[PDB]
């Protein structure tokens, strides 16, 4: 059926600059894909999103521990 | 006061292809601005929002319409 139009797009333009403390990252939250920029976004306590660079491996850590416990 | 941290932003990637029909847009929205490529975003009826170039005439008409009646 007639989906959607072609709505913007949630896709990161920065990252933050200071590793998130564990004790500061509740969940988090991947960006699209339609932008060929995507990105991870952690959930703080005391704000809402941060996006970060995929690249740093401490984000692929943090994101393992999130998919244990 | 501690604000927000650094959440995504709601940039448009690309574009639809053809002009949305005068009888297709009730109101409209623009992108945000951290990432180095806004955008004007039409909301229509059958729909949501449709990004569009900034680039073609008939994107700033269409505004100009919306800023009067």
């Amino acid at each position: 059926a007639p989906m959607g139009s072609d709505p913007p797009t949630a896709c990161c333009f920065s990252y933050t600059a200071r590793k998130l403390p564990r004790n500061f990252v509740v969940d988090y939250y991947e960006t699209s894909s339609l932008c060929s920029q995507p990105a991870v976004v952690f959930q703080t306590k005391r704000s809402k999103q941060v996006c970060a660079d995929p690249s740093e491996s401490w984000v692929q850590e943090y994101v393992y521990d999130l998919e244990l416990n």
